[PDB]
């Protein structure tokens, strides 16, 4: 199976744009791509990560199971809604069914590696275990990232889910002393697959695809599948 | 009677969750309960930008027993700040010695970290978690009520448990008035994974010596504070 979960060390690290960027680089390397966002939150304020991926990367196989108005973690959103999260089997089977030869399937999380994604108490980490996915970790270059990154890497190793690398979701211009130091330090604890230029989220599709093709190592991307 | 001190390491789930004001608030509450409090800060970065958590704690809580060790000018991770200055990180032993020298019967010693549990504090790869194991400390974790808090807190709690460092509980470092939906929901969720010791009023850091003292006494359960040292 060729499945990556995509998970972020915090809110607003640029998780969705990383999914779009990897999706774009993979499509340009001639690889078929599906993206799954089992649970979407914050729809009241207009959130729809699957649409963002479609627009930015041209991905057409875009799968989801539930959408909640509240900008809360899934469990909290569902609780406020009075409506349970999806079942564990729903998520795992959805993903397993997307999986095809020559196809890269990306699973975008909601709320972090360790929060409940499905009933009862099932996390993105658990889903990763069930479908033998490695995890691509989206990080900032800001103060605090080394701690969050190490914490996440420990949590992944705790259940023997492979780390497929880090992506810095937003690389500042100009970087600065902290970002520059963090990027070297991040590279000492794991492979940095890409650092997406700040503001990439605003690009048109064509500019986005050019950025994405440049951001990732093409041998790495092709090797995934 | 406890013939040695109680040690708590005070760690945050991320940057700027209010660890220092929490140390001061606990210190102030414990002092008002008749407990002698020391506060220790093994590694202080950002000194060239005026950062001094020990000085801040003394200001806020009137704590006199303030123990420092390494100070680095640049406001970055210890390892980077030390390298920038052509300085070394301290050794594990130096940190453990700084703490152990504070031992008095029935003292409460608060060991304030530098920027998250797994931040490297000593070479090679020695963290606040390691120090906590060395001195048999429990860990008090400082959290936000903001979106992202549940993952951060769970990551921190898991890492504590991995090396058998007990969680002394959670402190919400800044609690808004009034709480929005998200903050209120997050507080309920946080209380389900661990004991929430306090939620300090937003703006606590700017309170008077007198007002901060009153805030601190009201913020913690007096039974919990009183039980910390036997």
């Amino acid at each position: 199976m060729t499945i990556l979960v995509v998970t972020g060390t915090g809110t607003g690290v640029g998780k969705t744009v990383v999914c779009a960027a990897l999706a774009s680089a993979a499509r340009q390397a001639g690889i078929d791509v599906a993206v799954c966002k089992p649970v979407q939150t914050g729809t009241a304020r207009g959130d729809d990560d699957l649409a963002e991926v479609g627009r930015l990367a041209g991905v057409t196989q875009l799968a989801g199971l539930a959408r909640y108005p509240q900008p809360m973690a899934p469990a909290a959103a569902a609780e406020h809604a009075g409506m349970a999260l999806p079942a564990r089997d729903q998520i795992v089977r959805l993903i397993a069914d997307l999986d095809r030869p020559g196809r890269l399937t990306l699973v975008e999380g909601a709320g972090g590696l360790l929060v409940e994604l499905a009933e009862p108490g099932v996390t993105l980490r658990d889903v990763a275990v069930d479908v033998a996915a490695a995890a691509l970790v989206v990080v900032t270059a800001d103060l605090g990232t080394l701690n969050h990154t190490k914490l996440t890497l420990e949590a992944l190793a705790a259940q023997q889910v492979s780390c497929a690398g880090l992506v810095i979701g937003s690389w500042p211009d100009p970087p600065g002393l902290v970002a520059a130091s963090n990027r070297s330090a991040l590279a000492r604890i794991a492979m940095v697959r890409a650092a997406l230029p700040a503001g990439a989220a605003s690009l048109d599709a064509g500019d986005f695809a050019a950025m994405s093709a440049a951001a990732f190592d093409r041998n790495w991307v092709a090797g995934l599948v």
